[PDB]
């Protein structure tokens, strides 16, 4: 219901675009993007104990697509 | 298109081994981690075309949930 404001939104942010610097520095396909991003969102769901991390994952792909289709939610 | 794969393994692999790279040089959180890797993902569903859009976000939706169940142990 709330999201929690845990960590500076800069900071947040800023990783997403060092991610982005990584992908566009090899010039990956999307094909080889998802696939490099999926092993390393496993690779943290895996850390996550095991009561939440079937919930975790859900949630993370369940919002992916809420995301996903806001993109043309009120533009052309 | 004569592609098959067109990218290395060996190179997906050390793209996967940058991203983590990156996720630890930040120290980030399993809430960080998946809020950050989320909306980097999307960006990167945001090139692909919506005519194949919500496959292939399906399919990576689908593909993590399948990977989380199934990485218990190692493999082999």
């Amino acid at each position: 219901m709330p999201i929690v404001s845990k960590y500076s939104n800069e900071r947040v942010e800023k990783i997403i675009q060092d991610l982005l610097d990584v992908l566009v520095k090899e010039e990956v396909t999307p094909d080889l993007a998802l696939m490099c991003l999926g092993n390393a969102v496993t690779n943290i769901i895996a850390q996550v104990p095991e009561s939440k991390r079937v919930a975790v994952v859900d949630n993370f792909t369940k919002a992916l697509k809420q995301s996903v289709l806001e993109h043309h939610h009120h533009h052309h």
